[PDB]
DNA sequence: ATGTGACTTATAGTCCGTGTGATTATAGTCAACAT
DNA sequence: ATGTTGACTATAATCACACGGACTATAAGTCACAT
C-alpha cells in the first residue's frame, strides 16, 4: 500500500468522527456507496481526487480544511 | 469539470517549471508516460492519489510542501 | 517530393519494424530527436548522409545491408 | 569525418572520372555550383539524400548503379 | 450499523504514433581570388 | 580546369509540447451475505 494513501483514508476517517457520522451517513451525503467508503477507510481503495472531492463534499470539509488536516496528520 | 483537479493540475505544473525540470524529465522520474504528464497539465486529467504520489516523488517534493502549496493556489486571487 | 527519399524512409521504417523497435528506441540509439525519427518515417524528410549514418547505427544494421534493402525497395512494382 | 560520407565522395569522383568528365561539366549538368562540386569531393560536404539525387542525375547514374558502386567501394 | 467477496463497467493509465510552432546548427548556394 | 576562404540564407536538426486512437490495468459503482 501506499503512505499517503493510508492518511488520507486515516483522515477521512477522522473527519467523519470528530463530526459524530456513520459510513452510512457519508455515504448518503455525498453520494457515493457504503461499501465504497467501508472500502477506502479499510484503505482498500485508491481514490482519484474527484472522488476524494465528493467526500470531503460529504464531510462538509473545504479542501482546505481536509488538505491542513491531512498535513498535520503526516507528520506523525 | 472538478474544482480541485484544476487546481492539482496547476501545482503539477507550477513546481515542475519552478525546478527547470521539462515534462519529458518529469514523466521520467515519476515512470509515467510524458502522455500522462501532458495529459494532467493539459486538460486537468482525474489522476489517482498514487498516480499523485509518484508525481510527488518525481517533482523531487514532499507530500507536504505540496499540499502546501496546493492550499495556497486554492486560496487565490 | 524526392524519389530516393521516400524510398530511403520507407527502408528505415520496414528495418525498424522487423526489429521489433518502436520509434522512440531507435529515436534514442540513433542519437537523434524523438520527432525527427517520426518526421523522416511520417512524412519523407531530406536527412543528411550523417544522420542516416546514425540512424543505421541506430538499426543495428550495417551500411552495406542498409543500402542492399535500399535497392530491393528501389526495384519495385 | 565520417566514413560513409567519404566513400560516398569517393564514388562521386570515381564515376565522374570513368565518364571522363570535369567538376565543371558535372555541376553544369545537375545545376549545382562547382565549388559545391569541389566540394563534396574533397570530403568537405555532408550533404543530403537530396543533393546526392542531383549529382547522380548530373552522372547521369541511376540510384541502383550508384549504390551498388557504393557498396562495393565500401567492401575496401 | 460495518466488513466481506465477487462480479460488471467505467475510466485511469499505458503504449505507439502524429503534427507543430520556435529555436539552433548547419547544408545549400554563390561571392573573390587561388593555383 | 580545380581549391579555398568567407559570406549569406535556406533548411536540416533540436527541443518542449499538444493531441489522437487503441489497448491494458484498475477504480468506480452495485449485488449478495456476512457480523
Amino acid at each position: 500500500e501506499s503512505f499517503l494513501l493510508s492518511k488520507v483514508s486515516f483522515v477521512i476517517k477522522k473527519i467523519r468522527l470528530e463530526k459524530g457520522m456513520t459510513q452510512e451517513d457519508l455515504a448518503y451525503k455525498s453520494n457515493l456507496d457504503r461499501t465504497y467508503i467501508s472500502g477506502i477507510e479499510r484503505n482498500s481503495r485508491n481514490l482519484t481526487i474527484k472522488s476524494l472531492e465528493l467526500i470531503m463534499k460529504g464531510l462538509e470539509v473545504s479542501d482546505v480544511v481536509f488538505f491542513e488536516m491531512l498535513i498535520k496528520e503526516i507528520l506523525k
